[PDB]
């Protein structure tokens, strides 16, 4: 059995913290928060901030196999970054990569100097999409028809929100599986489902990762628009939300692939379907769907319900969001297990969507 560290408590964690028990790993926690959000679910929980007491976390890496940084705190992976020659154990996490990847501007240039598109800046029509430059979860992104000199205005870009996941170890890149972001009226991703193989996708997505070269795990997003791929983001860091659906429709286990690439090496390159969604039970349990950022503000956050091609978890707060996982071989059983998933809360729960 091995025993994965994470640093950090929330929706990254959760993801990490999930993954890391389907590969069957022993889960430790380090959280500044006395409330970290999954607490919990993780199987040890220590609270402390590891920039404070930098000695706690370097002696946890004596007894783990690995340390997952996952939160977007700049000063803790800056930190983390002057530290990690001192740890007893792989880090799983590439700071150069970061450095580009959390600046939009930066991850633009980027983008600009080995040849793939991305949103055009500064248009003169409107709309303008604009967002902060080194922001996620779609804080700040909004539509226009005096923000910050360094907001960025685009091109507001239509079509379809995708995303890849690659993993490399330094000189293989593993590009895994494509899924759809479905996006509310914040910008917020409120459900993903998986697409089919794009190659142009994913050989930019190769392209990116290797002229990195990436040792660690990053996503890019792109949107599908009428002039073709726009890539418009990348973000190198355990995501949350779109592995658990990558482990459902394609069998791998982003967790495992990371802990290889620190490891072992990864080499390059199932098909079954899966829904992932957030549903907050709202006044007389009539569902609504949210993002991520609602699911970041809640208090408690752990298993609710399973049966087979159902997982269900429960964020527990102002209005409990529930976060639902459907699998099975195709769209129809996955659909018939939503259907079933959503009975329970309707009949067991009082909820009504
Ligand atoms: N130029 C654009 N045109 C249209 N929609 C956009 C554009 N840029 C971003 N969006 C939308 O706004 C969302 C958030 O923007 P994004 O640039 O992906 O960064 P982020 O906030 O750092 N989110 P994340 O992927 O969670 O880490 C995207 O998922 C798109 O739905
Ligand atoms: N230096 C640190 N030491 C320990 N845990 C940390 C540190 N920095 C961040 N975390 C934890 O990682 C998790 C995610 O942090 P992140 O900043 O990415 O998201 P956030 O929504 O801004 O968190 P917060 O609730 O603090 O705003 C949080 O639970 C946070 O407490
Ligand atoms: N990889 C796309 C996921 C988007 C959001 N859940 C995030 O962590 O950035
Ligand atoms: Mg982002
Ligand atoms: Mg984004």
């Amino acid at each position: 059995m091995k025993t994965i560290c994470l640093v950090g408590g929330k929706l990254q964690g959760f993801e990490a913290a999930y993954l890391s028990k389907k590969a069957g790993m022993k889960v430790v926690l380090v959280d500044k928060n006395p409330q970290a959000l999954i607490r919990n679910y993780a199987d040890e929980f220590y609270c402390f901030d590891v920039i404070k007491e930098p000695e706690k976390l370097l002696e946890l890496s004596k007894r783990v196999d690995a340390v997952l940084p996952v939160n977007e705190n700049l000063a803790c992976i800056e930190f983390l970054n002057s530290i990690k020659e001192k740890f007893s154990c792989p880090v799983l996490f590439d700071f150069e990569a970061y450095r580009i990847s959390r600046d939009k501007k930066k991850s633009k240039d980027y983008f600009k100097s080995i040849g793939v598109p991305t949103p055009q800046d500064r248009p003169s029509k409107p709309p303008y999409f604009v967002k902060p430059p080194c922001e996620s979860s779609s804080v700040g992104a909004r539509i226009i028809y005096g923000l910050e000199p360094d907001t960025l205005v685009e091109e507001y870009v239509e079509g379809e929100v995708v995303s890849l996941e690659v993993v490399g170890d330094g000189s293989h890149f593993a590009v895994v599986k494509e899924t759809l972001v479905h996006i509310d009226e914040t910008y917020d991703c409120h459900m993903v489902t998986p697409l089919p193989a794009n190659p142009l996708f994913r050989q930019i997505s190769h392209d990116l990762a290797a002229n990195l070269p990436l040792k660690g795990i990053m996503d890019v997003e792109a949107i599908f628009g009428p002039k073709g791929l726009r890539v418009i983001e990348i973000d190198a860091r355990f995501p949350s939300q779109t592995p658990t659906v990558v482990y459902y429709s394609s069998g791998i286990n982003l967790i495992e692939l990371l802990f290889r690439a620190f490891t072992d090496g990864v080499e390059e390159i199932e098909n079954k379907y899966c829904i992932y969604e957030h549903l907050m039970f709202g006044e007389n349990g009539v569902l609504i769907p949210v993002g991520e950022q609602v699911l970041s503000m809640g208090s408690d956050y752990g298993k609710f319900y399973e049966e087979p091609g159902i997982e269900i978890f429960l964020c527990k707060g102002e209005y409990p969001v529930f976060t639902m996982v459907f699998w099975g071989k195709d769209r129809e059983e996955t659909g018939a297990k939503r259907c079933k998933g959503l009975s329970v809360l309707k009949e067991r729960f009082g909820a009504v969507l």
